[PDB]
């Protein structure tokens, strides 16, 4: 419907092209079509298969060859990427190109918005981290087979001879692709069904399941005084639980007491609950299970929960956590214990000044809740994610700093100190002090949680020592003590005569949220990043559809 008259486009876009032209000397290399012979570059057309330059763009613009402004934008970016492709990162033309692109980004965005568009930005997804069958860096050369087995240029030539082994089968090095990790997937567009304008799907938050009749831009809606049909796939409409309700009430009551300007309501939902078992690993099993001194496995309930806030009228998932709950039927040493498998956040909560406080309220609430059920003890491993890894949310904002261990430890201490002052937590200790207090003598007495540090270090210890599970145990606990919190919820004689633990909430099947892996995999496979407010809002919207529809 919306026809851009060629003069309309010329008038609107030519100032953005002039802005590039008037950059001296940066513009000069881009003002005329590359003549490879004259320029003393014969191999230019071996690399650059779609040449483009300012004159060609000016001409297409003057002669009405563009039907819509994104076609202009694509040519501009083709020109830039042609130069970034052919020239070295350290070269003259490369840096000139970079300068022009910065001028262009600043010029183009408000123009595109004047023409009725979401924005004028060129948007691409973050590059995935490539492992090594070690990790491969952005833009640096690497070797791959079936887009499945990749090797960094160093550890590839490390391999002696001409044959690699995958799995087992043997592959000649000549069968590997040599390539640079410089591939970035563009963001997708959706077309307004009325005016025909192409908009970033993430800018407009159009999801085909939620609005199956098709996308209609805000411009077109406002002209006829319409509004979008309600999004029924919201965080609020996910099923309530006793736990979720309790946590969200605690949070919102806290926010209401603070009365900070521009506070929003928080929604907390439990989205997974299932019964699982942790199996004792082979070292510890040979040592204690086979002689009947320790259970071969421990049953627990896993739960996944998320907190959401409305930001700019749209749901935003900002906090996530998975927990392991070992009930009263579980064998010692795990009986009546909870362990935090992992928690994660995306730092867009508003207001900023209460973000940490809100995370603390969620954790204190959770401790309070399980205490009420009759869980006696909480367990926290203060372990930051490894470099460029994510616990729950794929692709964090690059400006969200990741705490190192000391900061993270102090953060848990501040939470627990508040919990103590509220008389929820009786006390807490590091693992070494706790073991001392419990007169622990053997490794079989240490709580054994899925994915935790202690099961792994005990395997290593038994093997290193040639059969002892407990020789250096106090020394290992002392050495790592600052990182391991044991939290006493129910203290002393009362902890010995408790009734059975009965959880009033039902099980909640949801394979997507059975541990962290499935949601990380989904997010990676569908470009669901949490790396900016807009991408997190999209990713939240998609997550919520998935949670509503898989149920
Ligand atoms: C077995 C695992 C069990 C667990 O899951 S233990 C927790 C492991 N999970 C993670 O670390 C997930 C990634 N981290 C997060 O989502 C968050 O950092 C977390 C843990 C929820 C806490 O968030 P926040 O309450 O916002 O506290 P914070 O320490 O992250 O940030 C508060 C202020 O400290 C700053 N900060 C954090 N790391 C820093 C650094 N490395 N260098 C310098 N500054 C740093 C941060 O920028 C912030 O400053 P500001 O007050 O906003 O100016
Ligand atoms: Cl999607
Ligand atoms: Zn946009
Ligand atoms: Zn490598
Ligand atoms: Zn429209
Ligand atoms: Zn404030």
């Amino acid at each position: 419907k919306k026809i851009f008259k060629p003069e309309e486009l010329r008038q609107a876009l030519m100032p953005t092209l002039e802005a590039l032209y008037r950059q001296d000397p940066e513009s000069l290399p881009f003002r005329q079509p590359v003549d490879p012979q004259l320029l003393g570059i014969p191999d230019y057309f071996d690399i650059v298969k779609s040449p483009m330059d300012l004159s060609t763009i000016k001409r297409k613009l003057d002669t009405g060859q563009y039907q819509e402004p994104w076609q202009y934008v694509d040519d501009i970016w083709l020109m830039f990427n042609n130069a970034w492709l052919y020239n070295r990162k350290t070269s003259r033309v490369y840096k000139y190109c970079s300068k022009l692109s910065e001028v262009f980004e600043q010029e183009i965005d408000p123009v595109m918005q004047s023409l009725g568009y979401c924005c004028g930005r060129k948007l691409e997804f973050s590059p995935q981290t490539l492992c090594c069958y070690c990790t491969i860096p952005r833009d640096a050369t690497y070797y791959s087979y079936q887009n499945r087995y990749h090797f960094c240029e160093k550890c590839f030539n490390e391999i002696q001879g001409e044959s690699v082994s995958l799995g087992q089968t043997t592959i000649n090095k000549e069968q590997f692709s040599k390539r640079k990790n410089d591939t970035l997937d563009p963001e997708l567009f959706v077309e307004c069904t009325e005016c025909g304008r192409k908009m970033h799907q993430i800018c407009v938050l159009h999801h085909e399941i939620i609005w199956p009749a098709g996308f209609v831009c805000d411009g077109c809606l406002k002209k006829s005084a319409r509004t979008r049909k309600e999004n029924k796939f919201s965080a609020k409409r996910l099923p309530s639980t006793r736990l979720g309700t309790f946590l969200e009430n605690r949070v919102n009551d806290f926010l209401r007491r603070q009365n900070h300007p521009e506070s929003g309501e928080v929604t907390v939902r439990v989205v997974h609950a299932s019964d699982k078992t942790v199996e004792v690993k082979p070292g510890m099993k040979a040592r204690f299970v086979d002689s009947g001194e320790m259970a071969e496995s421990f049953p627990y309930r896993t739960k996944a929960l998320f907190a959401f806030e409305e930001i700019d009228g749209v749901d935003l998932c900002f906090f996530g956590m998975h927990v392991q709950e070992y009930g009263s039927d579980c064998p010692p040493p795990n009986q009546r214990r909870v362990y935090i498998s992992y928690l994660d956040s995306v730092h867009f909560f508003r207001p900023k000044c209460l973000r940490t406080a809100v995370y603390h309220e969620i954790l204190i609430g959770y401790l309070e809740y399980v205490k009420k059920l009759g869980y006696t003890t909480g367990h926290i491993w203060a372990c930051p994610p490894s470099e460029g890894d994510d616990y729950i949310f794929h692709c964090h904002p690059p400006d969200q700093k990741i705490p190192k261990p000391k900061r993270l430890q102090e953060w848990f201490k501040k939470m627990l100190d508040k919990a103590v002052s509220e008389r929820i937590v009786h006390d807490y200790k590091d693992i070494f002090k706790q073991a001392t207090e419990d007169r622990l003598t053997s490794a079989k007495e240490l709580p054994y949680f899925e994915g935790d540090f202690w099961p792994n270090v005990l395997e290593e210890s038994i093997k290193e020592s040639g059969g002892s599970g407990s020789q250096k145990l106090y020394a290992t606990m002392e050495k790592h003590k600052e990182v391991f919190f044991v939290i006493r919820l129910i203290a002393g004689p009362a902890a010995n005569s408790l009734p059975p633990i009965v959880d009033p909430d039902p099980l909640i099947p949801c394979d997507l949220m059975d541990g962290r892996d499935a949601f990380l995999t989904l997010a990676r496979d569908k470009h669901l990043e949490f790396s900016s407010l807009r991408r997190a809002q999209w990713s939240t919207m998609c997550m919520l559809v998935e949670l509503h529809t898989q149920s």
